[PDB]
This record gives structure tokens, sequence and C-alpha cells, in this order.
């Protein structure tokens, strides 16, 4: 009963590394494969062996040990965390919905749309929407006038997010103007956004709270500050996604609860998520 499990890279939850040519993953890593295309024309491709580590990987290792299952971990190839595009789910959520994976482990945010098509374990990392700015910049949260009336400033307040995730969904579904203003500043990824902030090319980066709290905690030079958005309606957590009606949610939940109660979760948080910047 080898379980097919999908994941996605997003430090410090999931970190990917090339395997050692001379061909096994060691230390705190585990095997993870990815289907890579031969070219940009056809569907042809081959699965490439890589190695994975991180907070979520350690959670997977513990679940494997405790629930007593073995697994075949693979990386998503189309999309990221999960979005319904042209009426079809992609990313980690898609792999679970279309039964390619029994579970999805990673920095996967629990939200209403996703819960309609997949079942989630209890949350194990708290998150929501946060705002990151250069240390010194003053903002109260997303209700700040700088965000409500960006054009009332010279130059217009510059803020954006990484599209296609739960953060964009929460803005697009409720505040049309803010969303369409923001697309002007879409960021390709977290690292891109951080550079834009520290060099003064971007005023604020709106993104997942867990990741922003982590990044601000160990920024080189501690030049970044993260503050809550105030969008409490968006407060949620990361959860392991399973097939709708999955018979494993019960056992996965019991394990997570066991880890929380025994202090094992506490130890993992200390190992991977602590910060140093005040
Ligand atoms: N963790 C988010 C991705 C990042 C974000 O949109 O804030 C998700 O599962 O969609």
């Amino acid at each position: 009963n080898h379980l097919s499990i999908v994941t996605l890279e997003e430090a410090p939850f999931v970190i990917v590394e090339d395997i050692d040519p001379l061909e096994t993953c060691v230390r705190n890593t585990v095997p993870c494969r990815k289907f890579v295309k031969i070219n940009n024309s056809t569907n042809e491709g081959m699965n490439v062996k890589k190695c994975c580590k991180g907070f979520c990987i350690d959670i997977l290792k513990k679940l494997s040990r405790t629930v007593k299952f073995t697994y075949d971990l693979y990386l998503v190839t189309n999309g990221k965390h999960g979005k319904k595009v042209n009426n079809v789910w992609n990313g980690m959520i898609g792999e679970v919905v279309y039964q390619r994976a029994v579970m999805a482990v990673g920095s996967l945010t629990i939200n209403e749309e996703r819960s309609e098509v997949v079942d989630f374990s209890v949350p194990f990392v708290e998150t929501g929407i946060s705002v990151m700015v250069s240390r010194g910049t003053q903002v109260t949260g997303l209700s700040d006038k700088k965000f409500q009336r960006p054009h009332d400033y010279s130059p217009p307040f510059r803020f954006g997010t990484v599209p296609n995730g739960s953060t964009e969904r929460n803005i697009r579904n409720n505040y049309p103007y803010m969303h369409q203003y923001m697309t002007r500043f879409n960021q390709r990824g977290v690292e891109d956004a951080l550079v834009s902030l520290k060099t003064g090319k971007l005023d604020a980066f709106i993104y997942d709270a867990a990741v922003l709290n982590y990044k601000a905690g160990r920024d080189e030079g501690c030049k970044l500050v993260t503050i809550g958005s105030g969008y409490i309606f968006a407060t949620t957590g990361y959860g392991i996604a399973l097939q709708k009606g999955s018979p494993w949610k019960r056992q996965i939940d019991l394990a997570l609860l066991q880890f929380v109660g025994d202090g094992e979760m506490e130890e993992l948080e200390t190992l991977w998520l602590t910060g140093i910047c005040h």
C-alpha cells in the first residue's frame, strides 16, 4: 500500500535539492521525484530523482513512522498550491481531486473553495494574510489609507502579491479594486518580492502569514517587518489535503494531535520556524 503523495517547494516547509550522482538521499532528506519535460513542445518527459527536506517533510516522516505507511513523494508539475483554472483544478489540490495523490503535504492553505473538493486534516501551522514592508515603513494593516487610496500618494503606493494562491483569492473575491490595482505589481515569487522591498522598488508585499513571518525573522540584516493584514475572515492554517471522504483523515488527525500533545510539534517549530530578528 505505497502511498502516492504530492508536495511543492516553498522554504522552510519544503526544500528541494539535487540528488547525489554518486544516488541516495541522506541526512534529514527523503526521496522525491518530479516529472520533467524533454522540451517545451511535447508531453514527453522523464521522472527525475531529487531529495526533499523541511518542516512539512519532517511532519511526513513522523506520520509515516506513527501511522506506519510507506510513500512515494512527488513534486507538482502544473500549477503550485492549487487553483481552479478554466473549471479545472491544478497544483497540489488538483493532484488530490483527480486522484493522482492520496495526500498533499506542504504549505497548503485551508480555504472554503478547496474544502468543497478535498478533505483537510486539522490545521498544524497557523496562517492568514500578512503585509511585509521595509523596516521603518508605517502601515496599520490592509485597511491603511495607503492601501485603500494608493493614488492619494506621490508616487502611488506600490503593493502586490504572488498570484494564483489563497491570498489573491481572498482579495479578488471581496475587493475588486484592490485586486485590479494589485495585479500591476504581481510578483513572480517570494524572493523576487523581498528584493523589490529592500531596494525600495516595492512598498508592501501581501502574502501568506506563515512564510512572511519566517522571512522577516531571519532576513539578512533584519531589514524587513511583517504585520497582520487585519483581514480576520482570511485567518486559517496549513492542512494536509486528502481525497474527499478519505478514510485516512481520522488517522492522520490522531497522529498530528499526538505530536502536538507530546511536544513533538513544538520541537519541529523550534528546529525550522524560529526567528532571530526582533
Ligand atoms: N499557502 C498558499 C499560497 C501562498 C499565498 O497565496 O499566500 C496557498 O495554499 O494557496
